[PDB]
């Protein structure tokens, strides 16, 4: 019975690769961010996050905290999971859509959906990675970033 | 128990007419796309195939093997009801969003209701379609495209 | 078993002071629009009427016909609300999501919270709220605006 949302963007700048969902996607650019820009990683742990109510992964610090950051997004997700399952909450399904002009994200999706499975412990059947372009409309259209929403859906 | 979100958008250009939620609505310019861009459609599409862990409406394709392509978006979207229905889902409640400076959207809504609500084989109470603007602000601002996003919930 | 989704923008202009939440936030500029542009709350009560399908909060009017419009945005959630409960729903809970590069909205989440758990008349356990920023990138990555999405979940 909790419903949880997630956005999140990232700039292009930098050299080559670019990661998302975890996955390592050719690309002349790269994303600009304080650790990997992996904006949908970063939208589903805020997603999962805002269902169980503990707010963003931004709660989770840029403050390097010994803790947390010199990490990639996915230890971050796997850790926001741990304290989401920590308040008695379980998985039911999640949903990512991702923005992009370019790269081509389609042939990557399942090995995304691999990692998300890994990571948040259920079968790939609960966690489905889509991706869309905005027809050369916005900061999207152009090659400036890429964005990424979330939906996620949590049991008790 | 299954959530699902989809997110879609096209460029104005071309002659009049321009197609949402399946209503020919009055407009200067029209939606540039492989099909009617009906941005509604796509994004109730990709939601409700979203949730059903069926990845976004571009499995259905631009290749056009013969089978889809050459067909509306209403067509598309009883299609992957079709076998949405088919992994034994059923419809529990849909909301779509509309973001666009211009045409007018709050007239046709009551419409698009009765058309996705007969495609979808439910009640208009189990739909729901909204507009907004983005006040004068980004490419729906300008009157360069028209976005839509779109939730979804499915039951088992 | 009634999802919802609301999204909403406002650009920049006006004096000082800007209202998200229910919350006075100091800023150099401010926020144009008919009413208090709390796009935070706008969203969220688009989210929770269009979850029940009542259809955004523009069906609430802006053509002001005595009784509503010279009222901030809590006015019109409590309203909305009380006509959502009317329909015999009772609220799950709700998340909402502030994109804006600026000012900080991190330190008025909790009060924010506070704010909505009230109209709504529930726990702030099921109300969650978080900030975003678009890098730099868009009319939001500019200080043009201001947008927020917003996901609610109902209950009968
Ligand atoms: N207007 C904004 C935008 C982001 N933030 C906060 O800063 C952190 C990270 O934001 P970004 O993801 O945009 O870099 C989050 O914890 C978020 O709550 C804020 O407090 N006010
Ligand atoms: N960055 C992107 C954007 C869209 N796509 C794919 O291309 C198809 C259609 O995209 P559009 O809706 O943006 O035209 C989809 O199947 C989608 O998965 C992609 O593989 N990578
Ligand atoms: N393209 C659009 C955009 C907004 N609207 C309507 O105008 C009202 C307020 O829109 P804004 O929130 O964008 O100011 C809503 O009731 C909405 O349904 C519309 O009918 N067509
Ligand atoms: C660790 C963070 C914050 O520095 O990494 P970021 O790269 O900056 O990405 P961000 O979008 O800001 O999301 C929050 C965190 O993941
Ligand atoms: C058939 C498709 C793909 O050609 O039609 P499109 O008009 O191009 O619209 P799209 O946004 O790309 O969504 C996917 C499909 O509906
Ligand atoms: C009363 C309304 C409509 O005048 O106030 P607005 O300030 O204009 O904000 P809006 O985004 O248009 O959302 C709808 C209403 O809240
Ligand atoms: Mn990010
Ligand atoms: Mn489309
Ligand atoms: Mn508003």
């Amino acid at each position: 019975m909790r419903i949880g949302h997630g956005f999140d963007v990232h700039a292009f700048g930098g050299e080559g690769p670019i990661i998302i969902g975890g996955v390592r996607i050719p690309y002349e650019k790269g994303l600009l961010a304080h650790s990997d820009g992996d904006v949908a990683l970063h939208a589903l742990t805020d997603a999962l996050l805002g269902a169980a109510a503990l707010g963003d992964i931004g709660k989770l610090f840029p403050d390097t905290d010994p803790a947390f950051k010199g990490a990639d997004s996915r230890e971050l997700l796997r850790e926001a999971w741990r304290r989401i399952q920590a308040k008695g909450y379980t998985l039911g399904n999640v949903d990512v859509t991702i923005i992009a002009q370019a790269p081509k994200m389609l042939p990557h999706i399942p090995q995304m959906r691999v990692f998300i499975a890994e990571d948040l412990g259920c079968h790939m059947d609960d966690v489905n990675v889509k991706a869309t372009t905005t027809e050369k409309l916005g900061f999207t259209g152009r090659g400036e970033g890429i964005a990424c929403e979330a939906v996620a859906l949590l049991i008790k």
